[PDB]
């Protein structure tokens, strides 16, 4: 029948199991090459729709770069090119006929577009610039993949903007990881950490890096959401992105630029932290399908005119809920059972089943089922569409607390090394006072991988930075000590094991 | 102070000329390879809107396949491969590691598709599949590229299904082929001639193949505007897409597949079709600005009263036609002067710009300029949004008559191979009595020379053939009136 793997026993084959039953996932004969089916990319659509209305509002604007880019313009920045080189995928012929020039797949497209917003920008006049793209990018790590979360080719957005003044380009960094924050916590029903990354783990060749971080209590981990970075000036400086203003006569000015990045890892995270023992759960805000119809108790019995009134009062429920803008579909197809039809539309998670026998449809009553929770209800006809939408409002309201309250417990202060290392080896994320240099963040990770006390379920691995975050749980002393113990703490950072 | 080529004289510096002062390509440092600005892109959106919506009304769902095929996937279906294999771009390493095995950019994604197709249908039931998806695909072709028409990528949409009868596949085909049609007629105001290609000129590894083929009179070339095929059942047979019969118990059946493309050739096609000597001419249906409104008259002379009324002004135009859906940019910056802005909007080619001065408004009054005809026109303030949306509606119509005139201008009959040829060094596209041979057709492009190309077998040729008729290269009798002309 349904699932059978258990998400608390062995994780990844329950993953697997999910994204494949649930017909999110093909597997392609390519290693970490997966196939997004319409159920998975029907979510990337409803994130898509909605983060495109809110840049069109920033100012922002679609368009496309080539996925291509030159040996000579991938260069350029020299800290961003010894990030990114080793997994650059290199094309080097066309047929059997060696090109002229190999030439790099973007694993992101700064050195695509920057040789161009060089070209654009002449006046103060021509600034801002803001573009953004929906596309794939690779990066062909040799690392284990896995679907959504961690893979060799992605879909993606990426913003890149360019700005006369530094205070215009830190305003927008902090906008879009607003809206990535809005993904998370208003279309995902997931709850997010707003920070800023260590110097250890920002974007390299970057000014500063800001971040999401969702915490999947089923692993222990926590994993980067999405990503807002200030640029600085370390790329136009690169590729001359300069203007002349003439408040400063003669001297040739340096734009300064963000890029911001939201990829279909999203739609991992929301498996990870929704799904339960019976597959997927989708809240309601990005389900494809919010009701399901399906027509019940059907018999050899029952009279052929009997049987087409109850298929056309599925179909008045269809095109009630059409009306009221509720996403809905009427499995209504011979070839299958109404058991297997419950069980196909709970793998995929739909948040509503409503049923319609021949005895509710003759009292002008249906069954709704709750997805979340598997609660029944019965429900008078002239009511579908306002308990429905009510419902699907408290479905999308019951799976962000549930995660609120995981977050909650699992994310705590603690104040020396000694605690850290027990709190983080009973699974959770820990608040630590911290120096912020990149070497005591190396020397975290290998001494908490070094002393890790092994729970029975529990990941074998060092603690990184997550984020510093912009509100931590309490205040830091007054000349407090990092848990290193010798720096005096810059400030509380959020550390666990991640992804 | 715009547009100094003349599209009557050297064709390709026009277009060049027109795409980047209009804003919508840049050229990329790697040879060959072209940005898609938002001008553009926002008509890639306008496209997809439509089309998305029309499939999505047939049954088809969008989805994203891999962008890589390992090579034995990419050489299972003999002729489709041997098509595609010159142009295929390959990755051989990852940073400095070679790969242990090259594998393959999509060119097309049947042979990334069609392995998981024969994974999903496990029975009748699973069919049909229909799905669909926007993405890039790379044709490395080493010939001269030229921005929209012919590129090394480009973005598209590929739709793919696969059916248990060839009725239906053979239905969706033609459905398909009627939306491309609404594209470019409707949305694009391109007129095009549906019809099948001959045997030479069809989809490696399908069937048949159905075509809507555009005429640009400025060059005397067509060019094919979009394509829906008949796969048949060539590809399920080669990757096992089967099911049993119903009826039968044991026999397997290879399902029926099509699969149908678009791709952002339709853009340059509107540029090629509409632009003028003032540069862009955008259709309104895909135009991302309708109408914008340009504040004039600023003066120092002007009080702070009456510049701050003028704006308000503007907005009120804005609100007004925001509320009756007309899509409307008020460009009310004032580092820019008017006349830079009247250049920069009618280079972008938007149909209508609304000049709002002091005196205008004064008057209860503002001016309308249809990009099209270049025709001003005095509107009272309130009826502004009736008025500019039977405008807008008109510069649609026009654009296409003047289009429609020029195609039934440049296409004509002939029946011997001297008119034909006569005819075809006129710049225009000719049907013709065709036999369907292909060494025939090698013939005719050897004769004609750059040699004349089949373009695609009128659904509706403009005479019937008479009883008997022989084709032009006098061997054999025809078969059907073919079109025939040089093409891009
Ligand atoms: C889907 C996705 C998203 C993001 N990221 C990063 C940026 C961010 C942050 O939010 C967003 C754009 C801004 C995001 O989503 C990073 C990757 C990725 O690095 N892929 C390559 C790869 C392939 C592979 F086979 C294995 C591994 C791998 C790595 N460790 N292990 C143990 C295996 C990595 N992939
Ligand atoms: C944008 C686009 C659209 C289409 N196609 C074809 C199919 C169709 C029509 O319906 C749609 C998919 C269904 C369409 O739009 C084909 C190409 C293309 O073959 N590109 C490769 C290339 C690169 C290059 F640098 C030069 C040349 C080249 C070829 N001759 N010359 C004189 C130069 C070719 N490109
Ligand atoms: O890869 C990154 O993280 C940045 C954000 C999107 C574009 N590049
Ligand atoms: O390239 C072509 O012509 C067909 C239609 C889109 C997918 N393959
Ligand atoms: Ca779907
Ligand atoms: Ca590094
Ligand atoms: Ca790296
Ligand atoms: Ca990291
Ligand atoms: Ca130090
Ligand atoms: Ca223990
Ligand atoms: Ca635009
Ligand atoms: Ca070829
Ligand atoms: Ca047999
Ligand atoms: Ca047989
Ligand atoms: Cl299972
Ligand atoms: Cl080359
Ligand atoms: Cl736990
Ligand atoms: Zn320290
Ligand atoms: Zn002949």
């Amino acid at each position: 029948l349904g699932l059978e793997a258990k998400k608390e026993e062995n994780l990844a084959d329950w993953y697997s199991q999910v994204i494949t039953k649930s017909e999110m996932i093909e597997y392609h004969d390519i290693s970490g090459c997966y196939i997004l089916r319409p159920w998975a990319y029907a979510i990337w659509e409803a994130i898509k729709d909605f983060f495109d209305a809110e840049i069109k509002k920033l100012g922002v604007e679609n368009c496309y770069f080539p996925m291509f880019v030159s040996q000579s313009a991938l260069e350029k920045e020299k800290t961003h090119v010894a990030d990114f080189a080793p997994e650059v995928a290199w094309v080097t012929r066309s047929g059997k006929t060696e090109l002229a020039e190999p030439i790099a797949i973007r694993p992101t497209s700064e050195t695509v577009m920057y040789p161009a917003y060089a070209k654009w920008v002449q006046s103060h006049r021509d600034l801002p610039i803001k573009l953004n793209q929906w596309c794939n990018v690779v990066r062909w790590e040799f690392k284990h993949p896995q679907p959504f979360l961690r893979t060799r080719e992605f879909l993606w957005q990426e913003g890149h903007s360019a700005f006369a003044t530094m205070e215009e380009a830190a305003e927008e960094v902090l906008q879009i990881l607003d809206l990535y924050a809005q993904v998370y916590e208003e279309l995902l029903a997931i709850p997010v950490v707003k920070g800023r990354k260590t110097e250890k783990e920002k974007f390299a060749g970057g000014d500063y890096t800001t971040t999401i971080e969702a915490f999947i209590s089923a692993s222990g981990r926590a994993i980067q959401g999405g990503t807002s970075h200030h640029l600085g000036q370390n790329f136009s400086k690169m590729f001359e992105i300069v203007f002349e203003d003439p408040k400063i006569p003669g001297e040739k000015q340096f734009a300064y630029q963000n890029s911001w990045g939201l990829t279909t890892r999203t739609i991992g995270v929301m498996t990870m932290v929704h799904g339960d023992n019976m597959g997927l759960v989708l809240p309601p805000r990005v389900a494809c399908v919010q009701v399901v119809i399906i027509p019940c108790g059907i018999t050899n019995a029952l009279s052929e005119e009997d049987k087409e009134a109850l298929i056309a009062k599925c179909n008045d429920y269809r095109r009630r809920l059409l009306s009221v803008n509720i996403r809905v579909r009427a499995d209504l197809r011979d070839n299958y059972s109404p058991g297997w039809k419950f069980n196909h539309w709970e793998l995929k998670g739909v948040p509503i089943r409503l049923e319609v026998g021949p005895r509710d449809m003759k009292s002008c009553q249906f069954v709704a089922v709750r997805r979340d929770t598997g609660e029944k209800l019965t429900v008078a006809e002239n009511e579908a569409e306002t308990k429905l939408q009510a419902i699907l409002e408290d479905i999308q309201v019951t799976l962000f607390t549930r995660a609120s309250e995981d977050l909650k417990t699992h994310m705590v202060v603690a104040n020396t090394m000694e605690d850290f290392q027990k709190i983080l080896d009973s699974g959770k994320i820990v608040q630590i006072p911290f120096c912020g240099e990149i070497d005591c963040e190396d020397w975290i990770k290998k001494t908490t991988a070094r002393d890790q006390d092994l729970e029975p379920g529990a990941p074998s691995m060092g603690a990184k930075s997550l984020c510093i975050p912009f509100k931590p749980l309490c205040e830091l002393q007054p000349g407090a000590k990092c848990v290193c113990g010798k720096n005096p703490a810059k400030y509380y950072t959020l550390f666990g094991r991640s992804y």
